[PDB]
């Protein structure tokens, strides 16, 4: 992912404004039977899928698009993994029901949702965040430490490290008192 793109998509400055994509970055680890260590699996990233007449008429909202890679296009299946997902907006209502079925139905599954914004369209996106975590994904607000794995992880910062921009821990403060309230 290229610098500008991060900055601009993963800013927590509340202001819906320009940021009409959903970057979601995310990283696989095998839990391990025995120890209490995580094991590497994969990595990556992706953003939605703009509706359009040579492909998805409808549209295909970034956390849609996660759940069409994990389809044995990773491994295994009997044993447990920590999913975590670092996305620029938290998924809609209809996204987050699908994310809600996939750990339900899966158990073998750790999700853990890292948001830089929170989406909540005012009506049932609340109520979606709410499923999510009643089917056990931990959902969270980005701070610091998640912006900054983040550009160490998936962007190409050809070395030049994390620079805060004023006010993250600000917005990521506030942001966090809202999901809490969402959720109870
Ligand atoms: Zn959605």
């Amino acid at each position: 992912m290229d610098p500008p793109t991060f900055t601009f998509n993963f800013n927590n400055e509340p202001w819906v404004r320009g940021r009409h994509e959903t970057y979601l970055c995310y990283e696989v680890e095998r839990m391990h039977n025995d120890t209490w260590v995580l094991l590497n699996q994969r990595r990556g990233f992706l953003c939605n899928q703009a509706p359009h007449k040579h492909g998805f008429l409808e549209g295909r909202h970034a956390e849609l698009c996660f759940l069409d890679v994990i389809p044995f296009w990773k491994l295994d299946l009997d044993q447990d993994y920590r999913v975590t997902c670092f996305t620029s907006w938290s998924p809609c209502f209809s996204c987050a029901q699908e994310m809600a079925k996939f750990i339900s139905k899966n158990k073998h599954v750790s999700l853990c949702i890292f948001t830089a914004r929170i989406y909540d369209d005012q009506g049932r996106c609340q109520e979606g965040l709410r499923t999510l975590a009643e089917a056990g994904a931990k959902i969270s607000i980005m701070t610091y430490s998640e912006f900054k794995h983040c550009w160490d992880t998936f962007v190409d910062h050809q070395g030049c490290p994390f620079q805060p921009w004023d006010g993250l821990d600000e917005h990521s403060q506030d942001l966090s008192g809202r999901l809490r309230a969402i959720l109870q």
